[PDB]
RNA sequence: UACCUGGUUGAUCCUGCCAGUAGCAUAUGCUUGUCUCAAAGAUUAAGCCAUGCAUGUCUAAGUACGCACGGCCGGUACAGUG
């Protein structure tokens, strides 16, 4: 299930400032990026061995 | 530039020092118009210190929910500067 959808969104009202929603970056997700960091690793150790 | 000169005697040779002589280094005195380079609290006290400064640092790439600012949908985790 989605976890991003489900973190806590801080609201703020400033005087004058127009009203906004704020989240913060989710920190240990796995993103395609964390799976593309751990291919190339695995793939580096493929040409080492070769 | 491998250099000497005055002084012992009534006069003479000599030992021999004193003094002269030139540089260099620190201080000091007098004087001082340009211009270039340039040493400089070592010597006495490695004595004592008011105050100010002399060591900080962020990239695309460790951590950003500080509206501190800020966007184009304030029902798309993180837009960006920070």
């Amino acid at each position: 299930d989605d976890v991003r959808q489900y973190v806590v969104r801080k609201p703020l009202n400033k005087e004058g400032k127009k009203p906004r929603t704020k989240a913060p970056k989710i920190q240990r997700l796995v993103t395609p990026r964390v799976l593309q960091h751990k291919r190339r690793r695995i793939a580096l150790k493929k040409q080492r061995t070769k």
